[PDB]
């Protein structure tokens, strides 16, 4: 057996075709198991419509997912990422920097 914590990275991007448009992201990586938990989180509050969710692997045994939808960010407004993994004894938050 192994097991590997998720790396998690927290994101903004706007689609060159729709550049008006943007996405926030959470990119989970190089986890294992696969049994995993991952949210989108807007002032701690748990974002139910998230429009992307696309998941894969290298080696049997490393996984990825992308996590992202469209969103509007106000200054004011908080953003992250929240991941739960039996490699995690607490739910794991990551805020996302408004300048990235």
């Amino acid at each position: 057996m192994i097991q590997r914590t998720p790396k998690i990275q927290v994101y903004s991007r706007h689609p060159a075709e729709n550049g008006k448009s943007n996405f926030l992201n959470c990119y989970v990586s190089g986890f294992h198991p696969s049994d995993i938990e991952v949210d989108l989180l807007k002032n701690g509050e748990r974002i139910e419509k998230v429009e992307h969710s696309d998941l894969s692997f290298s080696k049997n045994w490393s996984f990825y997912l992308l996590y992202y939808t469209e969103f509007t960010p106000t200054e004011k407004d908080e953003y992250a990422c929240r991941v739960n993994h039996v490699t995690l004894s607490q739910p794991k938050i990551v805020k996302w920097d408004r300048d990235m």
